[PDB]
């Protein structure tokens, strides 16, 4: 168990980065998922404002 120190200390930060990768992918993932929605809602009120076309 002496020589198995460094071991565990590993272990733990590979846990914790692949925690911390995870976040971020899903992080990034719902944060493109929301700009295409608002992207979505932009283009349909542009689309009813050019249908009124005929402060």
């Amino acid at each position: 168990s002496q020589i198995l120190a460094s071991r565990g200390a590993e272990l733990f930060q590979a846990t914790i980065v692949k925690a911390v990768k995870a976040r971020i992918e899903e992080e990034k993932k719902s944060m493109d998922q929301l700009k295409r929605q608002m992207d979505r809602i932009k283009a349909r009120q542009q689309k009813y404002k050019k249908g009124k076309e005929r402060v």
